[PDB]
């Protein structure tokens, strides 16, 4: 009709439950950017809605609106409870500036922070758990420092709490779920980037095109710097017990038909110490979306994938060439509503801790500021390698203090830095930590 | 051995076999499909192959052995006490005897991988007949009588899919994912490398069919363009998406010229509407398969080009790689655990698989088979193929001719008589009783 095709597997679904009258109903904190997106992408589908939004300023609901229909109709201001259930009884996208009438609202089924803000993220997550609400986390920096420990209080509360679907975590995660239920063993998994990193990027490099693209310019120095690659491979780490091979992974030149020679062990002529690692490539052809490379261990399979053309083996690389961002986080809300289901989690232990290195040198007393600035950027290391360094994890960082001086390259460790010690994000830090002792 | 932790599908596969009680396949027919089928589940936990058949007992032996090195694991039973004796012992039990396999208490599943569409259509009739689920490999079988296969396993409770891993079944992920979200799917398929030649015989791949121990029908089938009839009117057909013209366009577009080539005439392509299957002659489409979407707002428009996906309203989502056999335990697994087809008819077929002659004969011959002489498969609309009385492909082999046939002449009730007493055509004639109704 609009899709040209029979309803079929979700899809059929989703138009089910629209068949009920009662959609699933997102409460949406955020209105920027993502939240936007996803306001934009709730209004083509069947289903699913979103009951509420809330921003810091509520103008910027208004206009996230906007942005979707082309006018305000579908608004309506709430700053109560009553009001808000009004509003979405009314067919209204309830909108507001007061997260917490979003994360207790009854008629919410699902929580999604779209803020891009990590304390936030932790602080609204935990929030969603204990209201008795399944979290959905688009905040991967978040879920790298103090996933376990949501994921745990989630079971306690007998709710899901899933990465959404359309990053490039959880994108890998299909690819990996396919491959391992197929039997076969995982050798590496992970992105690719067009063009080297520049681990001295700062704003000043990327203010004219942030300016230029109207976003923000951190968004492009964590994209150029590592940083955004660093927790993006630590999330599936933590996900699956695959490991960085060395500290900040290898990062090789490699085009998406290079992989399978490249992104395997150093004995078959690639750059890899063992096989089961996250990595990332250099090269073309991989952006956007993501990757697992396979081993065969059974003459008459490798012989198969030869035979269809998939590679020379006894390595097979199986791309996913697309990756929608917020677009695809709908369906992961579909998924845990209708069918009980995650699209990714971390495991209870990790494997992987996100820490981070100087961009410049600093003295005692100074502040370090915030991811994709100009003070530090992400590194990934080994759990017991980020140990023995008393690394802190990157996600405690912003607005940090050095303690003793620092070198442009080196790692901020407990000896060197002190994190802001009152954030939600180092309290549930600790507890988390706690509760792994 | 997959180096990572158990999710989704594999997860619930590990749940099975941990209940001491696997999955259990029937699966007929020894040769190539049916080897690497056994080879496949060998690698997996909580599904197993509990019995297999051949017309020729020494090939369900050879079927094992190529797939475990050793003939151990097998064990002849020729009563239903010795074949299930034989699976409760741990063995794969063989026979010559397809009824010892349909009717035997402890199979789950049923799976032809003869590659004979008549016997697709006999056992898969039987395995329904048996409260078995049925789970088809034979797509030349499943576009001839698969909606009244369908029904009948709507009678007795169970579950008809078409397997995974072939295009058909893989190009309905991706219609899946797109039209969940809401978007129109302008055209769907798959590629090939290089044009088809209309004209192929036996005579020209013997000399590859013997050097390469193959099936030389399987070759000239692929070059013949045949098997791509087939398959694209099995998406066609579980869609409602039509050839746009008899035989489809088939235009040369590589992968990156999908999106502006596989479209309406009116932005720049060969369709006269959206809403077709169609195929692409170039490279980097196969394996596998595709969807070519369109958006129908600027801002996820503007999502999609930032992403690098394309260059808007229409872009190309890729599957880059279709594994056949190797996938259908993965239907197995997601109809028995899940209750869920991974690919059934609609009620009402939009597309005929029809056939033209590829030389002139004369009354009283008969026609041969498909990849041979005689004929090839042609796609049309089911309007189309009535009003030219064409016959359905799946019932020509070894058919009559009644009146002249020209090289390149569409084969017709007119001119051609089916073998009237198949179970193919009498299960043909079932169909279309209930669909007059
Ligand atoms: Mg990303
Ligand atoms: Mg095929």
């Amino acid at each position: 009709m609009t899709t040209n095709v029979a309803l079929v597997g979700l899809a059929r679904d989703l138009a089910a439950r629209a068949e009920t009258g009662k959609p699933i109903r997102i409460g949406l904190i955020g209105a920027g950017e993502m939240g936007t997106d996803i306001v934009t992408q709730v209004a083509r589908m069947q289903g699913i809605e979103v009951g509420a939004l809330s921003a810091r300023r509520l103008p910027n609901t208004f206009k996230a609106i906007r942005t979707a229909y082309g006018d305000e109709e579908n608004a309506r201001e709430a700053t109560t409870e009553s009001a808000m259930t009004r509003a979405i009884e009314a067919g209204k996208i309830a909108v507001t500036d007061d997260n917490d009438l979003i994360l207790s609202n009854p008629l919410i089924d699902v929580i999604i922070d779209a803020t891009g803000i990590p304390e936030v993220g932790a602080e609204t997550g935990i929030a969603a758990i204990r209201n008795g609400k399944h979290l959905v986390m688009m905040n991967v920096e978040a879920d790298v420092t103090i996933g376990p420990y949501l994921k745990a209080q989630a079971d306690k509360q007998g709710v899901i709490y899933s990465l959404g679907a359309g990053d490039e975590p959880s994108s890998c995660m299909e690819l990996i779920e396919f491959v391992s239920a197929l039997g076969y063993e995982v050798v590496s998994a992970g992105k690719g980037k067009n063009n080297p990193l520049n681990f001295d990027a700062t704003p000043d490099d990327y203010r004219q095109e942030a300016d230029r693209r109207n976003m923000n310019v951190r968004l492009l120095v964590e994209f150029i710097d590592g940083s955004k690659t660093m927790v993006e491979m630590a999330a599936i780490a933590n996900a699956t017990g695959l490991v960085p091979d060395i500290a900040g992974m290898h990062g090789p030149r490699a085009s998406i038909d290079q992989l399978s020679h490249t992104l395997i062990p150093q004995a078959e002529g690639g750059v890899l110490s063992k096989s089961g690692v996250v990595d990332y490539s250099i090269g073309k052809g991989v952006s956007p979306g993501v990757f697992v490379v396979a081993k065969m261990d059974h003459p008459r399979l490798n012989e198969r994938l030869e035979d269809l053309k998939i590679g020379k083996g006894p390595y097979f690389t199986f791309h996913r060439p697309y990756h929608l961002t917020s677009l695809e986080v709908p369906l992961t809300v579909a998924r845990v509503v209708l069918h009980g289901k995650t699209d990714m989690v971390p495991l209870p232990k990790p494997v992987a801790e996100v820490c981070a290195v100087a961009k410049k040198d600093m003295q005692p007393g100074e502040h370090l500021d915030a991811i994709g600035q100009y003070c530090y950027r992400s590194w990934i290391m080994t759990v017991p390698e980020a140990r023995a360094a008393k690394a802190i994890p990157c996600g405690l960082l912003q607005n940090g203090t050095v303690i003793a001086p620092i070198k442009k390259g080196e790692l901020i460790t407990y000896a060197n830095a002190a994190p802001q010690p009152g954030s939600r994000i180092a309290e549930l830090r600790a507890l988390q930590d706690a509760m792994l002792g």
